[PDB]
């Protein structure tokens, strides 16, 4: 027989969703329901929209008639999902209802609001989805801005930081407590981004913000600290899972705030599914369910999903926490556990911090690179590497492998990285790092 | 008790066993007798210093100072091993001869340029480039007489090197490569051809000759192949390299079918007591179990280091290599891991392959350049046999598929690998995991 599939949601994890169940069953019945105007977007490009380095049709990967005309997908746009319950779907120019055999959570995570005075001020803007880019780049138009006050000091936080530095702006990042990326990042790599953010930036650190003040226009900003003249606000203070459709069938939520998910990415529901940002997974290293808001996985966990719908078993694996931003001149990046982290697991560790560098010592262009690597005492097995400085790639996505894998120190230390002069130095960064680590045996 | 510990050859191999062995043993006599005045240093930056993109004496890691005062190694400069008999070495320094006991013995003389049966391979004005001594002797040339053509006889990865590094300088450069195309020995042809737009376009790329005889006055002038004639007046022989194994041989050390000097997991060779590493030894192959010769640097320092930790005491295995090589013809990036579509036939496994363009960005983010992938796998196990890449940003993609391939990685596994993304870095879809889903996982 054939079936029908309703999917909620038209970024990454959707689509990605609603190709491989056309793929495999052409003969199904695939509806796509996306709120906005948008599809197969990415809300990665959105601090570089803004910056202006781009422009906003350029956040598509595929238009639209690709899924509806050369791959069968019954792409509904404009459409809000609403209601569901077992069998039903509700949509809303017209309000009207679908029947499913499959569903899919693929369904994002909304940025988190912070209940203070001043929050709906025109002028005031989260940066989520590609509706966001245009509406802050329609506002720079109609008003003029120079001065713009970041809360948060995360990773997407620092990327409209610098959007807005580069169009020689006095920017100001108010973070709630004593480092950048706190909760993320180990303070040794953390120092690092921040002697460059501190220059380029008002970095205000161990401050709340308690007020935005305006008329309909905002014009200030006030913290427990001190006060600051903004004209422009973005609020990066954290993102929560869109939940509030999957209560309404009961489907179990994790530990972890985000829907639960198995392998096969299957809910506790029978033949519903998730996939992306709302959606927790599972920890490769750890076991532990987990939630990682970012992109590769998203597209597989819609890959996934959509083959045990059409009825090829398949497992996703995991995540590793493996992610990686820029700051300018410095990039960032981890693979697997913090040493925060696998402190909070229980793990008996040693660590190490290297500075090397990034070319050999006679080729040009040199610069500097730090690692610090997590080590579990007992296996010698590698728990996570975090990286810093240049050329920070192909340690970062090499250091991912051998964890997927479960390499030791030892393994690493072997491996047959490549050396060329124009490419690195001799004895490779990430091999230094394990040779620093050392390989005990009782 | 207290050993004596004698190395020959003062390369990165032979540095790495002699301070191994000392870091591990600092009661014991280690001593390097090294033919030329270089300790520590980089064959591998002959091609930039020739370029004058770097002074010579960056081409040495640490001065000899370090070795001798700072850690413990009697270190022999100008001293060439000449005789080799089980516990004696017979060295040439100070114009005379002498002779030392060894307990241990590690052979890390490398390896040195074929010489070529052409005649009129001793004009001056012909260079070989493998130790650092040829990279002062031709830019030393180049400032004693002018020099407007440039003719290399090569193909493979130095000739490449030494080509681009006299086209920077203005030079008029000429390539003579024998039989159908570049690199051809190393990589497959929808590769290097590739490689070969560019190398066209800076170089006159002459294939499918071979070099009858380098002519000219006192100097050279000119050189005639089965071709043709091209004016030259420097020419750099470039034809491929062998292993110093003839003073193995004295001792009776079993040389491999590579023709390099066979050792096992702990660098030992068949003689008792008797080591060898770098580009003198003959290693495993990490995929296919072969024993293989691969002249390449990160291998030939852990072989010395894992050499060392034998000899004193602590056993340690190298679990070989595979065949992981990087170079660059002007923005043009070629690298490989694991094997070849033509290594991987040619040892009977059952084969798909895939080659695929990609970007190093997303569409979106700008400085996109272009990037190509080739992966070859085994039908039976769906594990990935080897990845070339080529074009731009290759190194995660190289390193990366080493570490998976070091593992045994199959596609799914490949595919399913926690690799970064950010708009600066890689497109969404890193090209590794388009690779490995174009590849496919059938069973
Ligand atoms: C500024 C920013 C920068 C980022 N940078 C990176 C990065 O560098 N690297 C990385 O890996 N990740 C990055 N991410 C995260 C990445 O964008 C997400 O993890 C990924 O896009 C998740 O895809 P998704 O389809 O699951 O959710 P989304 O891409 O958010 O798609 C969900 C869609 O569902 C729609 N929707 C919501 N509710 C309904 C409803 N009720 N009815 C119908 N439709 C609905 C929404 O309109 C939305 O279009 C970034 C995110 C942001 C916001
Ligand atoms: C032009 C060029 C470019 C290269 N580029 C790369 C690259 O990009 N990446 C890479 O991985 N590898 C590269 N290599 C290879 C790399 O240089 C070698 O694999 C590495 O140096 C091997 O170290 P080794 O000590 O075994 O040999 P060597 O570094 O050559 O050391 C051997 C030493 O032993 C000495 N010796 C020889 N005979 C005697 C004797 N009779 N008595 C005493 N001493 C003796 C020699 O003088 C020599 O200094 C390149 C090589 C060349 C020539
Ligand atoms: C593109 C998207 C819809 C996924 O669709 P997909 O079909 O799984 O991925 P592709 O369109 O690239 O693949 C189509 C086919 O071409 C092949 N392919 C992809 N790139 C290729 C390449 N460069 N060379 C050769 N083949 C390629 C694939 O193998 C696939 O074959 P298959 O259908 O038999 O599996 C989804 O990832 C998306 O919405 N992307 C844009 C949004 C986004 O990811 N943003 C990032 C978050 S901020
Ligand atoms: C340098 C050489 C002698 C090896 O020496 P080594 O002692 O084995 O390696 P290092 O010099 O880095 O040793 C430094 C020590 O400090 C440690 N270290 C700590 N932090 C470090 C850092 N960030 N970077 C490098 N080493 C660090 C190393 O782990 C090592 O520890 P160990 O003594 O306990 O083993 C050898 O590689 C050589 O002669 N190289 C020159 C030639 C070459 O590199 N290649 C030839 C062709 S390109």
């Amino acid at each position: 027989m054939k079936k029908k599939v309703v999917i909620i949601g038209g970024g990454a994890a959707g689509m990605s969703a609603a190709s491989r169940v056309k793929r495999l069953k052409p003969e199904w019945d695939v509806k796509v329901f996306e709120a906005t105007e948008w599809v197969s977007h990415a809300p990665c490009g959105i601090p570089y929209v803004v910056e202006g380095l781009s422009t906003p049709d350029k956040l598509m990967y595929y238009p639209p008639e690709v899924f509806i005309k050369k791959r069968g997908i019954d792409l509904h746009l404009n459409a809000e999902v609403i209601e569901v319950d077992t069998g039903y779907v509700r949509v809303r120019g017209g309000e009207k209802s679908y029947e499913w055999d499959y569903l899919v959570f693929a369904n994002g995570a909304s940025p988190q609001v912070p209940a203070i005075e001043g929050v709906n001020l025109k002028g005031v803007f989260t940066a989520d989805l590609p509706p966001d880019a245009l509406a802050i780049r329609e506002y720079m138009e109609k008003y003029k801005v120079e001065n713009v006050v970041i809360i948060g000091g995360g990773y997407i936080g620092i990327e409209m930081a610098e959007a807005f530095a580069a169009q020689g702006k006095n920017v100001t990042m108010i973070v709630r407590g004593e480092r950048v990326l706190r909760r993320s990042f180990d303070k040794e790599v953390t120092d690092i981004l921040e002697e460059k953010l501190k220059k380029h930036v008002n970095l205000r650190l161990q401050e709340i913000t308690m007020k935005i003040e305006g008329e309909e226009r905002v014009e200030k900003v006030v913290t427990d600290a001190g006060e600051y003249k903004a004209e422009l606000v973005i609020l990066a203070t954290g993102i929560k899972p869109n939940i509030e459709l999957a209560k309404q069938l009961g489907v179990r939520i994790g530990e972890t705030g985000a829907i639960w998910t198995n392998e096969k990415m299957q809910t506790s529901v029978e033949n519903v599914y998730a996939a992306g940002d709302v959606a927790e997974t599972r920890h490769v290293i750890t076991g532990r369910r987990v939630w990682v808001p970012l992109a590769p996985a998203g597209n597989k966990m819609g890959y996934v999903a959509g083959s045990n719908i059409a009825g090829k078993e398949l497992h996703f694996p995991g995540v590793l926490g493996t992610a990686v931003t820029k700051f300018m001149d410095v990039e960032i990046g981890k693979t697997g556990l913090t040493e925060m982290e696998a402190l909070k697991e229980g793990y008996d560790v040693r660590t190490a911090f290297i500075k090397a560098s990034t070319r050999p010592h006679y080729y040009p262009g040199g610069r500097e690179i730090w690692l610090k690597g997590v080590v579990d005492n007992e296996t010698n097995r590698l728990l996570g590497v975090q990286v810093v400085g240049s050329d920070i790639l192909p340690r970062i996505d090499t250091a991912a492998a051998m964890l997927m894998a479960g390499f030791t120190t030892k393994d690493a230390f072997f491996t047959d990285l490549a050396y060329a002069p124009p490419f690195a130095p001799v004895w490779d960064p990430l091999i230094v790092l394990a040779r620093v680590l050392k390989f005990l045996e009782h």
